[PDB]
């Protein structure tokens, strides 16, 4: 029922998240204001991921200044047994909204698309690649999408697929800016398309098989922006050095030329 975080009291109203030992409440101040609180339980954490938690709360309170494209982060309490995050409440993951809406509207799917790259481009700036990168990540807020994670602290499920993974990911086994330009390009994809690339396929072992086969071509059906079309070619290109940049995408007329 109810949350102490650094004097202040917040109402828990409802839970909206549950990742491993942490979860996620839409609560409510004293005025009533409301309020995304994450709890993460320490009892069992490992210096490993301590440190990824740690981590996670110094960029995300440092990148807090650069950009509104980032989930804001009001206050925290931290000790040896706990954490509390008071951040920005938002409507609904991106993920969970992808499945809801029938087809989305072009200037929507812009301004969302805008929205991601600024994001994005962000943590690049900051020498963070976030490399599993998805929907379930954005989150609206009032006509935005802002990042909730940085891929650097252990990923939460809110109340896990490889639609997204780069090629270059897969094919690691025996990183690049890069990498994060292929799965926005798979979230574009989807918000075009109503699907992901690989999405029909069915089996996973044989799902990564697409994504690394170059004799394997990418379907892009012609649609009345022909920008849009051109900017999922070049995000979806395989190979990283013929990929699209973040810096190339702000810069791209699907961005950039109006109306
Ligand atoms: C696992 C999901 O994580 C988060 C979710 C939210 C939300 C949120 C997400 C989904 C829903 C449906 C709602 S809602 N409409 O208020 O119930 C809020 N607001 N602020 C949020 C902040 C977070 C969050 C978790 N870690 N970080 C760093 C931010």
């Amino acid at each position: 029922e109810c949350i102490s975080v650094k004097g202040r009291i917040y109402s828990i109203l409802k839970q909206i998240g549950s990742g491993g030992s942490s979860k996620v409440f839409q609560v409510l101040n004293e005025k009533k204001q409301i309020y995304a609180i994450k709890y993460v339980n320490l009892e069992e954490a490992d210096n490993q991921t301590l440190d990824s938690y740690r981590n996670e709360i110094a960029y995300l309170n440092k990148l807090q200044q650069h950009s509104d494209k980032i989930i804001r982060l009001y206050d925290y309490e931290i000790t040896d047994q706990y954490i509390y995050m008071v951040m920005e409440c938002g409507n609904i993951d991106l993920n969970s909204w992808l499945k809801k809406k029938k087809s989305i509207d072009p200037w929507e799917r812009k301004s969302y698309w805008k929205n991601m790259l600024e994001a994005v481009h962000t943590i690049h700036q900051h020498g963070i690649v976030h490399s599993d990168l998805k929907p379930a990540n954005f989150l609206i807020v009032d006509g935005m999408l802002k990042l909730i994670d940085f891929g650097i602290a252990n990923q939460m499920q809110p109340d896990g697929t490889v639609n997204y993974m780069p090629p270059e990911a897969i094919k690691d086994m025996s990183i690049s800016p890069k990498s994060d330009v292929w799965s926005l390009g798979c979230i574009l994809y989807y918000m075009t398309y109503g699907k992901t690339p690989f999405q029909q396929i069915i089996n996973q072992i044989s799902k990564l098989h697409a994504i690394i086969d170059p004799n394997h071509e990418i379907e892009f059906p012609d649609i009345p922006e022909k920008d849009l079309q051109d900017v999922l070619k070049c995000c979806l290109k395989r190979d990283p050095k013929q990929r699209i940049s973040i810096p190339e995408l702000l810069a791209h007329p699907y961005v950039q030329i109006q109306t």
